[PDB]
């Protein structure tokens, strides 16, 4: 097996700058070459390393021949640097942003957010990581050797055409159920191996799929200890036997590594339209972990961090967000899915503006509302009326889930999140915005099933 590719951990240079170049190159998948896009490379991207309270400048060079934007998913930053659909970087051009991180240590990530083209640009290869550090997390003595016992694991599916090229399409079927494929990539590689020292292995998991939800487990049923969610550390580790991860979500886990016993990280079949078609009808290997005997000091602390109590709900502004899909899209998309793949596609169960929030497909010129600044609000997001999975993402914030699709959140999902599951039921989140976002650079709130976002299921809001 190939070794697990390790993204460069990229810090500021002598001028306090970080350079990202967006460009097209070539990658090889199963011995077939494909045109791919990457940040500072042919595919995916580096891990940008930030320190809480230390402002840096990021220079972003777009060397594609089309427009793109660079969104920092999970970062609590002003709208002006948020890199949403309004943050256009011309082909051949450059945009610079100041990032002054004012949030706890976390694994965030970045990716394009081009209006109606986000699914395609991510599918082509564009994604990178953000590693935020603070004073607190370094005192913990977690596994911290980047690429050795602290490793990023970006998991993505793709589909390829016979000629080996990435086979992306935004059509009525994918607008309904998402773009998904039959080939699983792990930091861009197919079923790589990672050699990890005996002791604790820290995995920073990112579901970077367009539309496929994942569910991580180990091949020999050793548990995963969740230590962080989207927005950082949990108050204490949460032991799980399997770990569902929605599109765009991150979790950090520790897993035990003992000699003479390699094991796989796998993903388990999920109950999501279309996502259990072979080879995903059975547990699917993600990567092989090979124990080695080199230095490792990491530990699993009893206590990780301190999370504030939920604020009182009384008096809080309530914002209602009704997600919906045009009945025609729902009908025709599910029909095409069924026709193409048959019964297995439901195992466990103008389209360009057919997906909507509050009866409106995304209008970049009209933010739906102005949220308060520095005040908690309660946002209620409903997927009642269709059966699709909507990982709902809100820019500019790390929030607390109050209720997730009809139940209180699981322990490992009760900390800082920027995504919440909405699937045929209703979710509630407690959100606060610490930074400005004017109409010209509004925040987005949207489904992170990228084909839904690209066909309308997004709103803008100001702070
Ligand atoms: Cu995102
Ligand atoms: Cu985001
Ligand atoms: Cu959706
Ligand atoms: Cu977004």
């Amino acid at each position: 097996r190939p070794t697990l590719p390790i993204p460069d951990l990229l810090t500021t240079d002598a001028r306090n700058r970080i350079q990202l170049t967006i460009g097209a190159g070539q990658s090889t998948f199963g011995g077939k070459t494909a045109t791919t896009w990457g940040y500072n490379g042919n595919l995916l991207g580096p891990a940008v390393k930030l320190q809480r309270g230390k402002a840096v400048t990021v220079d972003i060079y777009n060397q594609l021949t089309e427009e793109t934007t660079l969104h920092w998913h999970g970062l609590e930053v002003p709208g002006e640097v948020d890199g949403g659909p309004q943050g256009i970087i011309p082909p051949g051009g450059k945009r610079s942003v100041t990032l002054n991180v004012d949030q706890p240590a976390a694994t965030c990530w970045f990716h394009p957010h081009q209006h109606g083209k986000t699914g395609r640009q991510v599918a082509m290869g564009l994604a990178g990581l953000v590693v935020i550090e603070d004073d607190e997390i370094l005192k913990l003595m977690l596994p911290k050797q980047w690429g050795i016992d602290d490793v990023p694991v970006i998991v993505q599916d793709k589909k390829f055409s016979a000629d080996g090229q990435i086979d992306y399409q935004l059509d009525v079927m994918t607008a309904a159920v998402g773009w998904f494929g039959d080939t699983l990539l792990t930091n861009g590689a197919i079923y790589p191996q990672h050699a990890a020292p005996r002791g604790w292995l820290r995995l920073r998991l990112l579901n970077g799929c367009n539309a496929r939800s994942l569910n991580f487990a180990t091949s020999d049923n050793r548990p995963l200890y969740v230590i962080a969610s989207d927005g950082g550390l949990l108050p204490e580790p949460v032991k799980v036997s399997e770990l569902p991860v929605l599109m765009g979500e991150r979790f950090e886990v520790l897993v035990e590594v003992n000699d003479n016993k390699p094991f796989d990280l796998v993903t388990l079949p999920v109950s999501q339209m279309g996502m259990a078609i072979a080879p995903f009808d059975k547990p699917h290997p993600v990567m092989r972990i090979q124990p080695i005997a080199i230095s490792a000091s990491g530990a699993l602390p009893d206590t990780l961090s301190s999370l504030p109590a939920l604020p009182s709900l009384e008096g809080l502004t309530v914002r209602k967000l009704q997600l919906s899909m045009d009945p025609m899209l729902d009908m025709m998309g599910m029909q095409m899915l069924m026709e193409k793949y048959g019964d297995q596609a439901m195992a466990g169960m103008d389209f360009h503006h057919a997906n909507k929030i509050n009866g409106q497909a995304f209008d970049m010129n009209k933010p739906m509302f102005a949220a308060a600044k520095g005040q908690y609000e309660r946002w209620v997001i409903s997927g009642v009326g269709d059966m699709m999975l909507h990982p709902f993402h809100i820019h500019g914030t790390q929030f607390r889930i109050l209720s997730e699709n009809g139940k209180p959140p699981a322990a490992h999902r009760a900390g800082w999140k920027d995504t919440v599951k909405v699937e045929g039921n209703v979710s509630e989140v407690l959100v606060k915005f610490n930074h400005d976002a004017p109409k010209e650079h509004a925040y987005m709130a949207h489904c992170h099933l990228l084909e839904h976002e690209d066909t309308g299921m997004m709103l803008g809001f100001t702070v």
